[PDB]
């Protein structure tokens, strides 16, 4: 069960997004987390959050989806509590190093990280989402990333920069 | 979560599988029922299956995977008991009906259903599978999928049948 | 000529629909036929339409353009009436079973047939259809559906069941 | 029925190839077009053919699919005598200017054209065939390009330079 | 570095286009040369150009982006002056008989393929585009390729058909 | 020239690989990053190089390729001494942040990067590569690979790890 050896970690590339969603190409879990660390990056940076804080979530974001290698990459409205109960307890066991970052991460990283893996997910169906279906999945994700975003422990000026940046970057996706 | 609407049932040739495993394409489950109900209905004849027997699993084999228009099409190493305890009941408020059809449904004509299903993945892989990981799983489903039917309730002459069946099909194939 | 293989009825996903149209990827047969299935089933059962009629309707959806395998799958607007009388006899040759299932149909039972095998056509263009041809073709698709249906013998209110269904379902895909 | 705009003639790049065979991707009538005009370029030369049989051979294979893009691309074996006859009248209709250039063609340079229409054929699905069925096709159309060779008007030599050319060829394709 | 073999050249259709823009499938440069040799035919002949004059546009539209075989094709706006300057010694090692026919070509000849050459690529992108650089980029092409001709040599009467063409062929795409 | 811009930056993922080589899908360079970081993570800890050193690296991988998205992704021959040394100053005009971090590398995590960079694309070729030329070119860059690391300032003991790595890798890929 374990992921233990490179030539499993390059299978992220033969992991397939949007299980249930009509696209124009199988995005793979590779390409999903460089663009969610790419956010991270940026936009942690934009936001003036601190470099401890930056870091640690883009070193979660470069790793986050691994065990997806083993899983598969299920639908988010599928993980429902019961089910991502017991889901934490697999994939700890499949990527124990993935499981102690997730463990360590500051909740400021936690939201910035969480923001920019949604982002990246309504970005990529601005361009490649084909269908009623998946103009709905790509809105109710962005209402879903706001609601969460305003929710969170970041500060008001952090989230709002956070918004300027991902409303500047759809705009011209 | 229950699925009631025309609309989504189309979307079966929205669910991509081989969501771990590299292919040339993305196969989708529409695709996949309408092969398992062929092998049921040709095979189920050839192995001289009763009528009723082979009617039963076809009429399974055309809806089988409906679940997975919201669930997401996982990988099958993935579903251990605990989990598959807690994805029948899902499955059972997503498809009641499908539901319903897999708990009429008698030993021989599950064993039918179950080796066609296997069968088509084997044969899917044949020719669509990329890779060394690609080609063990087509390995590990045919071994699998031999291992079921020799330990199952169908009659050797029945189990013989369906397995030179399924080598001259994969050996043109 | 005659298909007499299962490992070529396999072949139904081997078939690419829309030769002469541009769309996302190339739709096969099997998928096809395994959405024209659903659609009779469904929409033949809203209508409350007959069981016998909607089973007829759906055991021809199944296999209906099974002749494919073999002869390709030619663009509807150059099967003239002389083509279409050389390729009846020619697929009559190809795949005598569905031949003979063809000539036992209801006229009610064909016209639920053919209504499920256009719609389904329109429904896959309104999410993979690329460019102006593949515009026009949707709604020439549309078109023809509707005057076939309004000129067939089923009762105005079977009509009216089946195209408040299908505008529902369209305007969800 | 008549291709008469620029936007139609366009179209060759929408008509998809291989209807009935499995392969990596869809490969369209543009790029074939394309590729046996250079092997009737390059080979012609080759085989030292007259400058006048090669320019024949050269303008023939840029539009000699160009009905196609009314008609779809049919598989070679469901072109049988009976239904050739009824397609010459049909796509004389279509591209009357194809028509006459194929009328006027010496017999010289229809068998270069023929030979590197089926060449590309070949060399296309070496690379891009997928599976036992598009292997069986690969080969029955190289067995086929060489009994046509062999039995047509060329000179012997002209046979043995094409035949020269296109084994190097392959072997690097 | 030189192209010499029929195998090589045959890799016109393994060059992919569109290098850094988001498009529904990877187009080649053998189904972009036939296009441009197709508007080349079509639009030089509309626009009562001297029958010399479309000739030599056609021939060069046939092969002027074959050395890309071994340079790949690198997106316009990447090409300075400088590199143009470097890329054009290298190009002509590569294939210099397409040198030869570009040193010759006549002016009004070239501003027939260089309009043909850029109204393929709006037309394509106009269909197979996918998001706003894609959008951006064909806009952006369309723009050039007018200011181009409304720049060149080319007879006022000459240009308003040529444009009278474009748009009437957009319009239908 | 500069990319300023997250939206400019996600277009990673709209960059294309492989323009000259037949593959079965258009890998692009986002996912590429990911893995060549992958492969500089896990084979320079199994190498025991220093973290610094495997740090630096991991740094670079991750941005290395990012002016592509204005150049577009060139073949490796294609880069001669006189077109790198024009494409250096360009480079640095358009990722002046990935220049500085280039200028800076060590000589050893320079060459744990390019051993990667290259080992990544042996591998996604021994997947994904279609035909003789693909097939070719994944054999000169494994020679290639291997011909660097040989006379690189590497210890022999480190060489020795990250080749027994590299076999052991693409025997499983
Ligand atoms: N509402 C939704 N419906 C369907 N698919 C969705 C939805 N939200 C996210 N996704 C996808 C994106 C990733 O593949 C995966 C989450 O990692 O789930
Ligand atoms: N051993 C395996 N590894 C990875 N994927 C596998 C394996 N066996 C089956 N599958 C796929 C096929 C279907 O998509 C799905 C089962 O319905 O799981
Ligand atoms: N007007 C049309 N133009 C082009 N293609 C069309 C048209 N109508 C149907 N089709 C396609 C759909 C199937 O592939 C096939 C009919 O089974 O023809
Ligand atoms: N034996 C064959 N079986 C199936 N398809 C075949 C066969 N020979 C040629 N083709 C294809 C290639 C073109 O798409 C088209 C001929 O222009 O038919
Ligand atoms: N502005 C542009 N941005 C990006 N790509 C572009 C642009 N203009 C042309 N192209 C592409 C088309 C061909 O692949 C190639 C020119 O032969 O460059
Ligand atoms: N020998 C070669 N022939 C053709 N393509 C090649 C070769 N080596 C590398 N590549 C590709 C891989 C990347 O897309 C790019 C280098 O970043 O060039
Ligand atoms: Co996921
Ligand atoms: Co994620
Ligand atoms: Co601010
Ligand atoms: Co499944
Ligand atoms: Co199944
Ligand atoms: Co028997
Ligand atoms: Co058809
Ligand atoms: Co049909
Ligand atoms: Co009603
Ligand atoms: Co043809
Ligand atoms: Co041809
Ligand atoms: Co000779
Ligand atoms: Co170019
Ligand atoms: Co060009
Ligand atoms: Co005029
Ligand atoms: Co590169
Ligand atoms: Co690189
Ligand atoms: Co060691």
């Amino acid at each position: 069960l374990q992921i233990t050896e490179t030539y499993e970690r390059l299978r992220a590339s033969h992991i397939s997004r949007w299980g249930i969603v009509q696209t124009t190409y199988p995005q793979n879990i590779a390409e999903h987390m460089w663009r969610v660390w790419l956010l991270c990056r940026d936009w942690g940076a934009a936001a003036g959050m601190p470099q401890h804080t930056v870091r640690q979530a883009c070193e979660f974001a470069l790793v986050h989806d691994l065990a997806e290698i083993r899983t598969g990459d299920a639908p988010t409205p599928h993980k429902t509590p019961e089910l991502k109960e017991l889901l934490a307890g697999i994939e700890a066991q499949i990527v124990p190093e993935v499981a102690e970052l997730e463990a360590t991460m500051a909740p400021e990283a936690r939201e910035l990280w969480k923001f920019c893996d949604t982002a990246e997910a309504v970005l990529f169906l601005k361009v490649n989402g084909l269908g009623a279906h998946a103009y709905d999945v790509q809105h109710l994700l962005m209402e879903q990333m706001k609601r969460r975003l305003m929710d969170s422990v970041l500060d008001v000026e952090v989230q709002d920069e956070l918004m300027f940046q991902f409303e500047r970057t759809i705009k011209k996706t």
